[PDB]
């Protein structure tokens, strides 16, 4: 499916899957899918959430599997993928709107999915692309999705959590 991911990469989307897959059964319902988006601050109607989750569903079982969702990440973006998922994950994380996703905006966001990082963990997570600043702009914040530096098949999944939160969140702007 025009996908070029490795066995290890398949373990990535897994994390982006848990975002919704609560019981981790292998199918993200509309009630679970919209559970994230809305958790981010969105408010997608079950009507759309369907046409959305049905826009990827390879079986149209009104649910997203670990294969479909993973195939989505490699079937959503196109050219300026990052950028796309950036501006999205950017205007998504920045709740205050200062062009810099502060700790909260980050952690709080990570907590909107389940990830509860300590003010220290977040304040540290920023340093990643915050050069020990305190916030991340469309530039720094993007430096994350495009980090792959000090990850070693670990962080790539940490930031991947945003890849979905963004993409998935962006899917609602496309489903339209
Ligand atoms: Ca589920
Ligand atoms: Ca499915
Ligand atoms: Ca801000």
């Amino acid at each position: 499916g025009s996908s070029n991911l490795t066995e290890e990469q398949i373990a990535e989307f897994k994390e982006a899957f848990a975002l919704f897959d609560k019981d981790n059964n292998g199918s993200i319902s509309s009630s679970e899918l919209a559970t994230v988006m809305r958790s981010l601050g969105l408010s997608p109607s079950e009507a759309e959430v369907n046409d959305l989750m049905n826009e990827i569903d390879v079986d149209g079982n009104h649910q997203i599997e670990f294969s479909e969702f993973l195939a989505l990440m490699s079937r959503q973006l196109k050219s300026n993928d990052s950028e796309q998922e950036l501006l999205e994950a950017f205007k998504v994380f920045d709740k205050n709107g200062d062009g810099l996703i502060s700790a909260a905006e980050l952690k709080h966001v990570l907590t909107s999915i389940g990830e509860k990082l300590t003010d220290a963990e977040v304040d540290d997570m920023l340093r990643e692309v915050s050069d020990g600043s305190g916030e991340i702009n469309i530039q720094q914040f993007a430096a994350l999705l495009s980090k792959g530096s000090s990850t070693g098949t670990r962080r790539k999944a940490l930031r991947n959590k945003i890849l979905a939160i963004a993409k998935v969140s962006r899917m609602f702007s496309v489903l339209r």
